[PDB]
DNA sequence: TATATATATATATATATATATATATATATATATATATATATATATATATATATATATATATATATATATATATATATATATATA
């Protein structure tokens, strides 16, 4: 980037600077490819690992609830309610992916929990208290905290934290991963680097 | 005029050697068309759904990668203008 001098609130300057720099964006993207690809290479693994860990630990908690004698019509969690719980855990991935403190992660994930459990559990058979008990069970499996206390005090559901929350136990590495054919066909280590 | 040697034409039939046409049917060899169905081989179309493979569009959010715009201040890097 921004002009970094003053706000100068004026929409026509915004659109005109955008139209001016459209003749340079189309080449800066082509230049940006060369580090774009490697940063996605070592950034997508965190998403895919946290989504598989959510699937696995949700399956374990639901099966331990079924072994207590409940019916599989009592607890659906099929397509969109799992998508809600993946929304809160992926926002936990984001605020852990920055170098934030514990309670700042806790209250940002509590805000995302408020928005998500407000939106998509009206009209679908699942009260908010059961969903928040499920979220506390999943965090008891991951890091063993159970941080969130909830209420249905108004027409929406509201989530507030009780204790600070640790970041995700997954490190995003700064690697430069090379293929096995490049390892085998090379003649020297410096040919792999250089 | 008669005869031995060879090149072709006729006279009149019969025969061995091959090239094609008919007469009348039944075969064996192959190229294509129909009759009526059933089947194995592949090219595409529909009938109704469910699924594995990829190309893009949406439904509604939260993410990871990059291009630029703002929201509002403080910095670090450079281009010029001022204040004295």
């Amino acid at each position: 980037m921004a002009r970094k001098r003053t706000s100068k609130n004026d929409p026509l300057r915004m659109y005109l600077n955008y139209v001016r720099k459209l003749q340079t964006m189309g080449d800066a993207y082509d230049e940006s490819a060369k580090y774009r690809i490697a940063n996605f290479e070592n950034g997508f693994k965190s998403l895919h690992m946290v989504e598989n860990e959510f699937k696995q630990y949700l399956a374990n908690v639901i099966d331990e609830a079924i072994k207590s004698g409940a019916s599989p019509q009592d607890l659906p969690y099929v397509n969109e309610i799992k998508l809600a719980l993946m929304k809160i855990f992926t926002s936990w991935l984001k605020y852990s992916n920055e170098k934030l403190g514990a309670n700042e992660i806790a209250i940002n994930v509590a805000g995302t929990a408020t928005m998500t459990l407000t939106e998509n559990l009206y009209g679908t058979r699942v009260s908010c208290e059961e969903a928040v008990s499920l979220i506390n069970s999943i965090f008891a499996v991951w890091v063993g905290v159970e941080p969130f206390e909830a209420e249905e005090r108004e027409g929406a559901c509201l989530v507030t934290p009780r204790s600070p929350l640790p970041p995700v136990p997954i490190s995003s590495p700064t690697g430069f991963s090379a293929p096995i054919q490049e390892v085998l066909q090379a003649k020297s280590p410096e040919e792999i680097i250089g």
